[PDB]
């Protein structure tokens, strides 16, 4: 990931089929001769899309622009969570679904998993950082003190950055629930507030979408996953 002043992002894609299954995401969604109101109601809960984008002398180097959903932030506070009860998608071999399994085998029961955490503490001016390793360590037992982390800024918790991440989260899930057209794997919310008195401005955008297909269910596996970490949110407005 390539932060551009311009406020956008460049990704690189993935090795195939990842990459390529990314790019043909968001060439679905944001296509200009798109009348599918579930996918225009989906570009607001995704980032911008500026289309594929290479170095003018190397065509061979792909990358997708898109929208940095943090750049209208002075101190952004970013998480990323992955969402799902599956981290491998419907065509995974047997040792890849070992695998994603074994990196977290308690997505089944608990719906998603912290990736990383990047939070400005106001006495220091500083950011602490937790890396992959973090989320990987919540247990049942701990999830809510792990999530609740990313909304202390030093000396309080920001329960306004709670409320609002429930909120936008509500209507992600209402998309969820008014679709039977796509099925995401291994895909993610990034959370954003302001660390910086009314720093109301908060994200929450869906990304990573090398694993979307095709389907003909609602996204269960989604749903429980957004269900729980509204529950787990919610909890942490009573502390
Ligand atoms: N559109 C975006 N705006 C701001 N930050 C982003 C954006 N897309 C990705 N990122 C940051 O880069 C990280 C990795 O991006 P992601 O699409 O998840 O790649 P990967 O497929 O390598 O997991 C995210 O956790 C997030 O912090
Ligand atoms: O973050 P880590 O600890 O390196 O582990 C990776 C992480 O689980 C990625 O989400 C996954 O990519 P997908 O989500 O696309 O499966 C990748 O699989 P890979 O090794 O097959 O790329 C893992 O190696
Ligand atoms: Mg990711
Ligand atoms: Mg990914």
């Amino acid at each position: 990931i390539l932060q551009h002043p311009d406020g956008t992002v460049l990704k690189q894609l993935q090795p195939p089929p990842r990459g390529p299954r990314e790019l043909e995401f968001y060439n679905m969604v944001y296509a200009a001769d798109c009348f599918d109101g579930v996918l225009l109601e989906l570009r607001k809960y995704l980032p911008k899309y500026y289309g594929i984008w290479s170095p003018p002398t190397a065509p061979n180097d792909l990358y997708l622009k898109l929208e940095d959903v943090t750049h209208k932030f002075n101190k952004p506070c970013i998480m990323d969570v992955k969402i799902g009860q599956k981290s491998y998608d419907p065509f995974a071999s047997s040792e890849k679904i070992q695998q994603q399994v074994s990196k977290y085998p308690l997505m089944e029961e608990i719906g998603f998993l912290v990736l990383g955490m990047r939070v400005y503490h106001v006495h220091s001016d500083s950011y602490e950082t937790e890396n992959q390793h973090y989320g990987r360590s919540l247990t049942k037992e701990t999830i809510k003190d792990g999530v609740s982390r990313f909304f202390h800024n030093g000396y309080c918790l920001r329960k306004d950055a709670v409320a609002a991440s429930i909120q936008k989260i509500e209507k992600i899930l209402q998309w969820f629930e008014n679709q039977k057209q796509l099925n995401f794997y291994a895909s993610s919310l990034l959370f954003v507030y302001e660390g910086s008195g009314s720093g109301g401005e908060v994200e929450v955008r869906m990304i990573d979408f090398a694993h979307v297909f095709p389907s003909n269910t609602i996204d269960e596996g989604y749903v429980y996953g957004l269900k729980h970490l509204i529950s787990v949110l919610r909890s942490i407005l009573d502390n």
